[PDB]
C-alpha cells in the first residue's frame, strides 16, 4: 500500500522496503560542479529504430509505455554500459505544480518532469531476472520543462483520457520514443536503483544533460490523471516523484566536459 500521499509515500517506503536507506538509492541530487568528466566514457548508443509499442497502462502510481522486448528491438548501448540494454517501458514522473516533479535534481533544481526509458541487460534474459542483479538495468533519465509543446509526447498525451484510472490499458501501437529525445545525449551516470518499491539496487542510470520541452498544456494533461480506481473518490496523479536520496559512497560522472 506505498505511495505519494500523505501518509503512504516516500518517507514510509522503508517500513514495507528497507533497502529504501540502503547505499546506492536513486534518485539523487547532481552536483555538477563534482561530477567529474570521465574521459573513458562512450557515446551513447539509443537504437529506437524498431521499436514496438504495445499498451499503455495506468498502474496507480504512473503510466507505462510498454513495448516487445521479446527481441532486440529498440536497445540502449555503450557509455557507460557493458553489453546490450533492450527497452521494455518508458513512463514519467510529474509535479502538481511547474516547479516540481522531477526525481534527479541537478544543483537542486527540480524540473516539472521526468521520462525514465527502463531497459534490461539481455545477459539475464528477462526483466524479473534483471532487476536481481547489480547491473540489471539501464535507465535514461530525461528532464521536462515547460515552454514550447513537444510534438512527439502528443500522442502520448491524447490516450490519457482512456487510462484515466487505475488498471486501465489501452491499445498503443506504433509509437516511436526517438520523438522523446534531446538534441544532445549528453549524460551524467551513476549506480543506483529503482526509485519505486522495491526499490532494489540494480540500475545503471544515465542521466542527460538537456531538457526536452512540453507545454503547459500537456503536462496539464498528465495532471488529470487519477491514482484512485474507477468509481473511487478521485486522487489527481500528481507530484508522484521521490526526492533524492544521499549520494553516499558514490561518484556520478560527466560524459562531456
Ligand atoms: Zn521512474
Amino acid at each position: 500500500h506505498w505511495g505519494y500521499g500523505k501518509h503512504n509515500g516516500p518517507e514510509h517506503w522503508h517500513k514495507d522496503f528497507p533497502i529504501a536507506k540502503g547505499e546506492r538509492q536513486s534518485p539523487v541530487d547532481i552536483d555538477t560542479h563534482t561530477a567529474k568528466y570521465d574521459p573513458s566514457l562512450k557515446p551513447l548508443s539509443v537504437s529506437y529504430d524498431q521499436a514496438t509499442s504495445l499498451r499503455i497502462l495506468n498502474n496507480g502510481h504512473a503510466f507505462n509505455v510498454e513495448f516487445d522486448d521479446s527481441q532486440d528491438k529498440a536497445v540502449l548501448k555503450g557509455g557507460p554500459l557493458d553489453g546490450t540494454y533492450r527497452l521494455i517501458q518508458f513512463h514519467f514522473h510529474w509535479g502538481s505544480l511547474d516547479g516540481q516533479g522531477s526525481e534527479h535534481t541537478v544543483d537542486k533544481k527540480k524540473y516539472a518532469a521526468e521520462l525514465h526509458l527502463v531497459h534490461w541487460n539481455t545477459k539475464y534474459g528477462d526483466f524479473g531476472k534483471a532487476v536481481q542483479q547489480p547491473d540489471g538495468l539501464a535507465i535514461l533519465g530525461i528532464f521536462l520543462k515547460v515552454g514550447s509543446a513537444k510534438p512527439g509526447l502528443q500522442k502520448v498525451v491524447d490516450v490519457l483520457d482512456s487510462i484515466k484510472t487505475k488498471g486501465k490499458s489501452a491499445d498503443f501501437t506504433n509509437f516511436d520514443p526517438r520523438g522523446l529525445l534531446p538534441e544532445s545525449l549528453d549524460y551524467w551516470t551513476y549506480p543506483g536503483s529503482l526509485t519505486t518499491p522495491p526499490l532494489l539496487e540494480c540500475v545503471t542510470w544515465i542521466v542527460l544533460k538537456e531538457p526536452i520541452s512540453v507545454s503547459s498544456e500537456q503536462v496539464l494533461k498528465f495532471r488529470k490523471l487519477n491514482f484512485n480506481g474507477e468509481g473511487e473518490p478521485e486522487e489527481l496523479m500528481v507530484d508522484n516523484w521521490r526526492p533524492a536520496q544521499p549520494l553516499k559512497n558514490r561518484q556520478i560522472k560527466a560524459s562531456f566536459k
